[PDB]
């Protein structure tokens, strides 16, 4: 009725049911089979010919080409990671005329179909015609699944600077891909030569002091230019395929490159299940507790980010200082204490185990929030085993660049219960575009809350949103105390955001939050929570749950 | 979505939005619970009264029961959509409509019995059970209910009682009007009318603008409830929930005939409400001031609304009204059947009734089938069956019409239509303009009769075909020819067990809304349309419970299979026809062709190739697939090169699904 309300629409945006190829298909065993060779010849014969509906300027469609790879992945936003070459439906200001010149390309993608994504054709087309110019670029991968649903003056100068930090972008790669997709040195030459007449953009390259220092430089040193081109070039298209395991095809490089965030790869034996075993019963005895466990295992697992499929818990950066010192990650509080104690398991381990079996911090954390939801869970009645695949490497501090690492940073955690100053949104909406970016579903984000809550993983451990009587037990108790209609709730008097359900004779129970009782106000998420909530649904809570946590932890393992 | 195709309709209430996940069938769970504990419990919970919300006079059983009409009032008839279904009333528009003012605690009174019982009661099953075992509770037996109302989990895409002016001659026209779009005739109306106001009372009385807003737009603190009353204290003695303050019978907690001896007793004169105004009241001295007070003390007035006192002025309501008020076993016998007609409207056939307490007594509305009497066709047969259509001298293009002429008559939001029945014999459907009859359907249909004669004559035992199986058997056999023709060998699956009704089981008057005033797979273009063509094919698509990916290889595959009105060659992008192959979707997308409107302006398109010439003519709905984004990202997966075999599995999958649409007894 009234508009300005919850979408929970956005949560389930591409399902299963719109895509043609159904759910027998995955683009990375058929793109891997793919000929590179007989694409790039497919693509230059497209280049060099005329279509009769699209005058070919010059007889060569490689500027066009250029141009419209250069526009898919100009949408890039670091504070949200959303668009993106293809990482975003840039399909579905502008002049048209790049989806026009996205039917040039049919005649390649007629012949191969579902092996080639247009998202993938793009970037690829447009890689192709820069090569084809006579540039060599550093290099190529693909892996890029289309999505099928709509989701003079120095002031230039400055302009510029924010637009291209907004796409991560420093001064040396912006004047890069200034100077090369405008253009040899036919550029930089002209530029520098008689002031351009003294009469817009790509002339304040010469005018402020700091982009002037760096194209002086490149005006007799080429190769720096073409260096910085290539790299620039490269990242500028991959910035939203995520981690190095997502690359495919024979074109890919095999440097490592610091802003894709690289992990070292496994060098020694994962362990099997007599180690994981012993593993789950020495961290269970170790004197820290489930909700320690829990939420420290969920500090690394909740900074990722779907879109750009950047963040998650491999890597183990939850030991290193820009999660470390993150207010959510609360450093005041308990996650030196737990990285110590895994630190001293993984030794222990490590140091006497059969053959050359060893864990990584990366996997401890997670295996030590897999024991502790075990844990839990048998201390509700029931007797569970939930899945852990390992496989996890920890990075070191020199491979994390801090500063790209700051975007990461939750200003609100609906999960656990974080609220940070300066929010756009109200509480409720902030929840809901994390649990989107997580890749999470209606049920999923619901049954997730609900035992995130009666865990004790709130920040802080705050009592906001603990309906029950009894922690450290995964139980339902936070739905069917949600749903008791014998607690009338109503604003606190501090006029803070929390609430108070309070009955009992007057007496005051289960001070809520905003997060809280948008589940019980919201019809639409009040129907889940009455699933979830019923008499005989404890047993279906617990292994929804498990399925939801095991899905979360395991967001960021694409090498698998 | 008036504006611009939204495509997000079609996919409406995805799989991955069901907590209850994949592989979970409502039918299973709610045949086997207990009904007679189920029962109990509801009544149960009628009679102890919530301090949160105070019960008239102990009971909650009128509440249910308008929140049971409610629930069901909203089914019209044109679209389909509405009715108790999917329980919408929880979470869409409804919850919030003034008119649906404190039903969101009658869906909170029942929540003690939904947590008792989980899955194996759905909310829309319970909220209209309630209200009819309230009915139940009253003294009032009732005809009999069927659970298997599957609760859907996303909303959709879809009376005054003082007349503005209350004047009953005026406002009983208005009533009519509002129930004809329910498919309910005079005496049903007439029915349901006194019926339900026989139970209950009006409960607004106070300022009338001291009510809060609307569950949508409450604060949180409410905890999804709304119209939060500050008047007094707020809810029981002196609730607002819709202005006028009426008590209509002097046992509002039981069933009797005191509704017509009321409101044939007394002359009735007109008098403001305490909340809002223009309610009737008892003329000469107020009447007697016999009636109970809700929660006790001074008696009431006889007072009636303007709405209830049209059934006394219409001279078509008040003939029937009066007779009713001489004998009032006539008033039971059509308010149970008004009342099983109102809150089973929208379920489909009754294949879909579960329980123990459905009727065994079939009824006309329902579109009833007659029962299977004979060994159903195994697969010996219909692979001999398939030759002789084949070999009938009936080209594929007749039988493939004849077969989505039978089975588009479906819409899933009400589940009525299919190809079951039989129905495209008979004469509500045969003269349907779509169903084209100045043509070759009636050869087809005396085919497809001398056929089964011959089958059934040399049976090889208790084993014979109905004409119902007949014409989709021929679909599907014309739909293999021409898949075997475009060189690949496949098997249309085929379930056989539909039966042929006859005409008096069918309804001609009931049938006037299937009929389809625009056909996006078979052009038809119908005069008089709300919307372009476009819109009204996703309206089309989305009645028949059809995906996009299914929506476009049907349509591709009707295309160069021939199944045009008229057979025009408005569409056909193919150059051998009787074919089925992907060629519509390879020659949409030509970029080499240029497509400008017909000179003869009527909605048509001219595709021109290179040299000038007319290569092509399509519609606006052959041409909205390769103009539209969405819907081109799906063309471009069978207009590829290697996806010939994938479209004709995709096809082959999407015409099995309309085929079985209206299949619920397998
Ligand atoms: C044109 C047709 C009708 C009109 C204009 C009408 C009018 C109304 C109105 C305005 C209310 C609100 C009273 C309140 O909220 O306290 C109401 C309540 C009610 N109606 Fe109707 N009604 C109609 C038909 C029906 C039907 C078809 C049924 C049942 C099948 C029914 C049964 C009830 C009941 C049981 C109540 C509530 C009684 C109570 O809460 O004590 N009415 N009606």
């Amino acid at each position: 009725w009234w508009p300005n309300r919850l979408n929970l629409k956005v949560l389930h945006q591409n399902p299963a049911v719109a895509d043609p190829m159904g759910a027998a298909f995955d683009y990375a065993a058929e793109v891997a089979t793919i000929d590179v060779d007989a694409l790039t010849r497919d693509i230059e014969e497209v280049m060099t010919t005329s279509q009769p509906w699209w005058p070919a300027d010059y007889g060569h469609y490689g500027p066009l080409f250029i141009r419209m790879a250069r526009h898919a992945a100009g949408t890039y936003r670091i504070h949200d990671g959303r668009g993106g070459a293809g990482g975003g439906m840039q399909r579905f200001p502008d002049n048209a005329s790049l989806d026009k010149a996205r039917r040039l390309l049919w005649p390649v993608k007629k012949k191969y179909g579902k092996k080639l994504s247009w998202a993938d054709l793009i970037v690829f087309a447009g890689n192709c015609a820069l090569e084809s110019m006579g540039f060599k670029t550093f290099g190529f991968g693909f892996g890029r699944v289309d999505q099928w649903e709509p989701d003079d003056p120095m002031a230039a100068a400055v302009d510029i600077r924010e637009t291209f930090r907004r796409m991560a972008m420093n001064d040396v790669e912006t004047a890069a891909l200034i100077v090369g997709g405008h253009t040899d040195n036919s550029f930089l030459e002209i530029l520098y030569g008689y002031e351009w007449e003294l009469t817009a953009t790509d002339l304040s390259l010469r005018v402020d002091p700091i982009y002037e220092r760096i194209t002086r430089r490149w005006l007799e040193h080429p190769e720096e230019l073409a260096d910085e081109f290539a790299k620039a070039w490269y990242k500028l298209i991959h910035r939203d395929m995520g981690p190095v395991a997502r690359y495919l095809g024979p074109l890919v490089p095999k440097q490592t490159l610091l802003w894709q965030d690289p992990v070292p790869a496994v060098s020694h034996d994962l362990v099997g299940e007599a180690e994981i075993a012993s593993l789950k019963s020495q961290i269970r005895a170790s004197g820290l507790t489930v909700s320690q466990l829990v939420s420290t295992a969920w500090a690394a697992a909740s900074s990722f980010r779907g879109s750009d499929k950047r963040g998650g818990a491999n890597g183990g950066r939850i030991r290193l200082q820009p999660q470390v010192g993150w207010e959510v990650n609360d450093p005041d509080g308990d996650l030196r204490k737990v990285i110590r104690t895994l630190e001293e398991i993984q030794e222990s381990f490590n140091s006497a185990a059969p053959g050359n079996i060893k864990v990584s911090f990366a996997d401890l954390v997670v295996l030590g929030g897999c024991a502790a939801i075990e844990k839990a869970a048998k201390a509700a009645g029931h007797n569970i085993t939930v899945p852990f695949t390992p496989g996890r490497t920890d990075a070191s501090q020199e491979q994390t660049d801090v500063e790209s690492f700051a975007v990461l940073e939750p200003k609100a955690d609906g999960f656990r219960n974080y609220l940070g100053k300066g929010n756009p949104l109200p509480a409720e909406y902030m929840l809901l575009d994390k649990a989107n970016l997580l890749t999470l579903s209606a049920p999923e984000m619901t049954v997730l809350v609900g035992g995130l809550r009666v865990l004790g993983a709130n920040y802080k451990r705050l009592p906001l949103g603990v309906f029950t009587e009894a922690s450290e037990s995964l139980t339902n108790d936070f739905f069917v105390n949600l749903l008791d209609m014998g607690i009338t709730w109503e604003p606190s008097p501090a006029d803070d955001g929390t609430y108070q359900g309070k009955d009992g004779s007057g007496k005051v129970k289960w001070t809520g939050s905003r997060v809280d009782l948008v589940f019980g106000s919201n019809s639409e998420l009040r129907a889940l929570v009455e699933v979830y909530g019923a008499d005989d649904a404890q047993p279906k809570f617990v292994q929804d749950f498990v399925a939801a946590w095991d899905k979360v932890m395991n967001l960021d393992r694409f090498d698998v």
